[PDB]
């Protein structure tokens, strides 16, 4: 089974326009995530799946913030600690999205330890502008920092 995302910027003002979709198709061995988006920043970027289905604007962190309306990383087993697919921490952290010098990210990429859209369903899909060491040091979640990118879980 699979599901289409649609994905949008995201402002401290809001959810701007449209950069493509993601879908996740369930795989013998996890969840996949075959991206089709296009006007990003080339390099690098940190791809968590939030643990509120939303993505608008909150004003926590000294004023509003992009997509803050979404929390914190999905993580249901309360980890509390930040280490990427292939850790112990967050359920929600994903591979990281590389944008190519065009500015689109076209590669799949794989989460084994997801295995069912069940778990997922109405929740958030995050890129950020920083990238994604995959732990809390030296900066906190992976120094993802502000929030670029976002769309629902249906
Ligand atoms: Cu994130
Ligand atoms: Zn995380």
């Amino acid at each position: 089974a699979s599901e289409k995302v649609e994905m949008n910027l995201v402002t401290s003002q809001g959810v701007g326009q449209s950069i493509g979709s993601v879908t996740i198709t369930e795989t013998d061995k996890g969840l996949e995530f075959s991206p089709d988006l296009k006007a990003l920043p080339p390099g690098e970027h940190g791809f968590h799946i939030h643990a509120k289905g939303s993505c608008q604007p909150a004003t926590k962190d000294g004023k509003a913030s992009a997509a803050e309306s979404a929390g914190g990383h999905l993580d249901p087993q309360n980890t509390g600690k930040h280490e990427g697919p292939e850790g112990a921490g967050h359920l929600g952290d994903l591979p990281a999205l590389v944008v190519n010098n065009d500015g689109k990210a076209t590669d799949a990429v794989i989460a084994p330890r997801l295995k069912s859209l069940d778990e997922i369903k109405d929740k958030a899909l995050m890129v950020h502008v920083g990238g994604d060491n995959m732990s809390d040091q030296p900066k906190p979640l992976g120094g993802g920092g502000e929030r670029y990118a976002c769309g629902v879980i249906k």
